[PDB]
């Protein structure tokens, strides 16, 4: 259509990073006493790396009331990176108010650094009505737009008269689990019957193709009990092994959960616990965790200790983190293990 | 997301020096008297101390009152501190103090500290309040800040993260390790290892064999003649893997396996790689196969390329041949052209 497709597009690559300078008010270091930072990355790949340099009264006799604020770039590989940086002035809850961004797109390269002169007045940060200065702790926020800005497409606008249907590899095998066919034999779990076969599992599950050779399909191939689950949970178990996606996730994840453990489906596993994560809360962190320790779901166990550590003010007094207290010894260690060696 | 954390240490104490018989205190003249030393804070890490002038090192001194502060140990030279003294509030007085308005460097066996503070008859003074029972209650504050060390934080942790997909991952590994051998087929004297669920999904055709109840016999002496070996060694890897990464060199052969084993799919993308694949050469012969394979949309694409190219096509032999060979392509050919153009004599 309209012979050319003319759609170049902007890569932006924007991350953000908060500051705790602690009890800046009286740290003191003056006119050239180098300061730097920890050094952070985008996340996608460790090419940039960079590192904070302030000086609270600016180099040169000039910003006498002003700081010279720089971004240096300690090293990357060579590409001529362009990039955006902004900041802000911050307040009591944590909020930008007064934000100041870069006029335009820095051209950075190894070695260089970028920054601008006069950043912020000092009486200003010391001025007591703009509480810029909560409990003597000074703190900014860094928002980073780096971009690459290369990308070429030429052509080729086809038309494009037939549609190709997309690899049919699951549906045609999950078609296959209502109308039930090609089934060598039977499976019944909990006392309820749901009719399929063995080799595709097999082919499918490691847990069962190394279970299966290992003396039962000789003889106990037509019936194989299984009662960890309940149908409604081995039913989908099924339905994601054969067509890899579960839909009905949500409303029944810890169960499935445990089904998955129980077969090491790693997929399954960190797709229950992303249903979990985002069930997170004050009263639900207790029976998260006991249940994530249970299946050795390690991600799980790390963010719901991550949020007992953030949500100790309330979550302590409630009834589950009372029962975790008294029925689990190692979980309340380990959670105090985590909030007190790494918070602190 | 950082949580910068840059931990400063600052470690803040004081030590509280009283005396007795201030007004006494003048007896050494311009000499110092020297105070007992002392340690807090840091597990006692560093012993200090401080001294008086209540009467005048030096001239200057003579003037006001030199409490000058010494320090007894350090095990580093460079010792950053701030130093401030007042009087322990018996009665009102938290001010009339001066403070250190700039952080000196301290060093070992140095002193450092002010000496202009305050008239010794102004001292000795009671309307200031400052000779409670003849005595002088010192309050100091001593606060040591180490340059910072405990930068970082990092504070990286974004959701959870999944681990990639294992619908691919399984076909491959079963495959390579050769377990659950349920079947041997021996075609052109290659043997060719499989499972019966996925051929029979992937291929409708095989399966329609199979399904008649005799597939112990079929499997063991399966008759495969059309196709080649090494086309089915393809058909395997895409069947597996996903991919066709050499399907551009065997485009024709795959397809006609495609067409026999009705792998719509397949025969779509090797339509799809022969698209790619005309020349002004041989624009009959990939018209003619696509003919025999009924591949519509490269038939189509063929005959597309023909009448935008037919100041050239008709020149080569080719033209002829087809039309010696099959003259109802030429009739059709024919018609075509009368029926689109209508005008024109």
């Amino acid at each position: 259509v309209a012979e050319s497709w003319c759609y170049t597009q902007i890569k932006v690559v924007k991350f953000s990073y908060m500051w705790t300078i602690n009890n800046f008010s009286f740290c003191r270091e003056k006119m050239g006493e180098v300061i730097k930072s920890s050094t952070f990355s985008s996340g996608a790949n460790d090419k940039l790396k960079w590192c904070l340099r302030v000086n609270p009264k600016g180099l040169d006799e000039e910003s006498k009331d002003y700081l010279s604020l720089y971004l240096l770039l300690v090293s990357c590989p060579k590409s001529e990176v362009r990039a955006k940086f902004k900041f802000s002035i911050l307040n009591a809850k944590g909020e930008e108010t007064k934000a100041m961004e870069s006029q335009r797109a820095y051209r950075f390269v190894q070695g260089k650094d970028w920054g601008f002169k006069k950043f912020i007045r000092r009486d200003f940060l010391l001025d007591e009505a703009n509480g810029l200065l909560p409990d003597d702790k000074l703190t900014l926020f860094c928002e980073v737009s780096v971009v690459q800005d290369s990308v070429n497409i030429s052509g080729q606008n086809t038309m494009n008269m037939v549609k190709v249907p997309e690899c049919r590899l699951a549906d045609e095998l999950g078609g296959l689990w209502e109308n039930s066919r090609f089934t060598d034999c039977c499976l019944c779990v909990a006392g309820q019957e749901f009719q399929a076969h063995k080799a595709i599992l097999a082919a499918r599950s490691p847990v069962f193709s190394a279970m299966f050779e290992h003396e039962m399909e000789e003889s106990k191939k037509n019936r194989v009990e299984i009662n960890d689950v309940e149908p409604e949970v081995f039913k989908e178990m099924m339905c994601f092994i054969y067509t890899g996606k579960a839909p009905n996730l949500d409303k029944m994840a810890d169960d499935l959960l445990a089904a998955a453990d129980k077969y090491a489906l790693e997929r399954l596993k960190v797709m229950c616990e992303d249903a979990l994560c985002s069930n997170l809360s004050v009263e639900n962190a207790a029976e998260i965790l006991i249940l994530a320790d249970l299946h050795s779901a390690d991600q799980l166990k790390t963010q719901a200790v991550d949020f007992i550590n953030y949500h100790a003010s309330d979550v302590l007094e409630t009834s589950g983190w009372k029962s975790m207290v008294v029925s689990h010894p190692h979980l309340v260690a380990e959670a105090y293990r985590s909030l007190a060696s790494a918070q602190c």
